[PDB]
């Protein structure tokens, strides 16, 4: 995707948009992930991060409402950050996991950085507090990922 | 408790006593705060992140045992950081759910610039793998907390 300095180029509406189709991307993405993984402690994690991710849609899909009332959300064919695809094949090697963990990490770490910035072109201390809220839990995915990252890297279990 | 500066006042072993320490009291400590919630969403948030520390304790017992074969553990009656009592008590208002949570997050804010320290503060790769593990899943925590607390705001206010 783009940097996440050319939010400026976009309108509050595409961005809230772009995050509600991103949180719909990672939730699906994580879904798919730990579907395929055989791994008794790394598919639980990233199943909680699925869930994670649901529940940030309702909220985005709510706030979205409040500032556009009787429109329907029209997702923007543009996006920051990179962009998560459901994983539709198996994972052969141990080295297929990393690959998606690091992208993942670098998925979250940008979604970070989308809702600081959010927080900035939004007003109303309510407003400001949820994408509060999406920073941090987005920031929190990062280390999580980041932890088991290592581990497997090494070749190390726990 | 004691500022993480003064860590330097013990040693190897006591530092990982006071760490297994830390670890044991805080896992008891959200059991009973998700105990005492009567809030069907954070009682979850607070159930999660109790499972997931509870191999915390484990993990150390086994590194103390690695590096100090035979020798039992040892608790120092100081303490870095918050020390996180269980909760017994019924929670009457918001407010006591918002210090409660407030203190969680201290504590995990210590905890992972404990491990930070240890892992620097040991030698042998593998080791310092299990420090940083720890560190960047209490840091996790840390910011998971953070959304709560920051959502929790929102609750009253004025």
């Amino acid at each position: 995707g783009l940097p996440i300095e050319k939010m400026a180029d976009f309108s509050l509406e595409e961005l809230l948009g772009m995050a509600i189709k991103a949180e719909i991307g990672a939730r699906e993405f994580y879904k798919s992930l730990a579907e395929k993984i055989k791994i008794e402690a790394l598919k639980e994690k990233i199943n909680w991060l699925a869930e994670e991710e649901k529940k940030h849609e309702a909220l985005l899909r709510k706030l979205y409402s409040q500032m556009f009332p009787g429109k329907e959300v029209v997702f923007p064919k543009e996006h920051i950050g990179p962009e998560l695809q459901p994983v539709a094949r198996e994972l052969e090697k141990v080295q297929d996991i990393i690959d998606l963990i690091r992208w993942a990490m670098k998925a979250e770490e940008i979604a970070a950085e989308f809702y600081l910035k959010l927080e900035e072109m939004v007003k109303e201390e309510e407003k400001k507090r949820l994408m509060r809220y999406l920073a941090d839990m987005e920031r929190g995915h990062y280390y999580t990922l980041r932890a088991e990252y290592e581990l497997l890297l090494n070749w190390e279990m726990y």
